[PDB]
């Protein structure tokens, strides 16, 4: 079953929050987790072209 | 060494392409594509909303 699962998460390079959405098991939304404590990190969206 | 990184996949609903960046180590990127193959899907910021 995948579901709908809202992600937030710190930007890299400014600390503001992202927040995305996936459709996922159980087990990529835990993994994903996982990945953003530490291996990963998203970016907003003006980082995501360069001004703060 | 975490470097910056594209990704591209479909939206989950609507099949529009969806860009973002992230910063990861390798494995972390070669993760996250595996991923993206069939366990996890991202959304587009209107279906992210509700309307196509
Ligand atoms: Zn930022
Ligand atoms: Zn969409």
């Amino acid at each position: 079953m995948k579901q709908p699962y809202a992600v937030v998460a710190s930007c890299a390079y400014c600390e503001k929050l992202v927040r995305l959405t996936v459709l996922a098991d159980h087990s990529a939304i835990r993994q994903l987790e996982e990945m953003l404590l530490r291996s990963l990190n998203i970016v907003c969206p003006l980082c995501t072209l360069q001004r703060q």
